[PDB]
């Protein structure tokens, strides 16, 4: 059971306003996430952008084309994209998720209180969105945010769903992929470790629009630390 990676995307002209890499693995028996920021700068030649741009291109496989080259060690197996409306169906598809929540966040929803809770696709959309009410900063929207996918996770394997959710939905994977990941992997999800991709934001002029723009320079030390993890994530050849 070699281990695969997938690419997570979240979109909402097109955006990948999320993007996660993971790497599952049977033997070292564990899920390795990394959320790469939407505003990574990317160049193109001559030009530079977004790597959440990078959807334009192609669709999704554009995006998946854009994480290869900005991690050249690193090959990207399976790729799942879903705009916010395929987001919520999903998880009340598979009866609503459950989570442990860290912090009482009872000020935006009175069930998000204490301990594990259950969301519906609408209620689980509303916890991942907090910001200002979790103490926690962008790890905290990152936890959240990983919460939730391990959430979905943890009930998968307990299908057809991709009707429910259809359109909003996209996977190079199929119905009997998802079929030997549930059957095979299901024990990657005892560990999951998620961290987000270090480096700096640096305001660029652009020349089309005018003005500078946000862009996010990744700390070349630690784009090795996390590639090379990958790479060991998935046995280099």
């Amino acid at each position: 059971k070699k281990p695969f990676s997938v690419l997570l995307m979240g979109s909402d002209n097109g955006r990948a306003d999320t993007i996660i890499l993971a790497t599952a693995n049977k033997q070292q028996n564990a899920v390795e996430m990394v959320s790469i920021p939407r505003d990574t700068k990317v160049d193109y030649g001559n030009d530079i952008g977004k790597i959440n741009a990078s959807y334009s291109n192609g669709g999704p496989s554009g995006t998946v084309s854009a994480v290869e080259k900005l991690m050249p060690g690193v090959p990207v197996d399976y790729f799942i994209s879903i705009n916010m409306e395929g987001f919520k169906d999903l998880v009340d598809a598979v009866g609503g998720i459950t989570v442990y929540n860290d912090i009482d966040l009872t000020e935006v929803n009175s069930k998000f209180v204490k301990g594990n809770i259950t969301l519906n696709g609408t209620d689980a959309l509303q916890y991942v969105r907090i910001r200002h009410e979790d103490p926690r900063g962008d790890f905290g929207r990152q936890d959240r945010q990983r919460d939730v996918i391990i959430g979905i996770a943890n009930k998968v394997i307990s299908e057809s769903i991709m009707k429910a959710v259809g359109d909003n939905f996209q996977t190079n994977m199929t119905l009997t992929d998802i079929t030997s990941m549930a059957t095979n992997y299901s024990s990657v999800l005892k560990n999951v470790d998620s961290q987000e991709l270090k480096g700096e934001g640096e305001m660029i002029y652009s020349e089309s629009y005018g003005f500078d723009l946000y862009y996010f320079a990744p700390d070349e030390t630690d784009l090795e630390r996390v590639i090379n993890m990958f790479k060991k994530s998935l046995d280099i050849t």
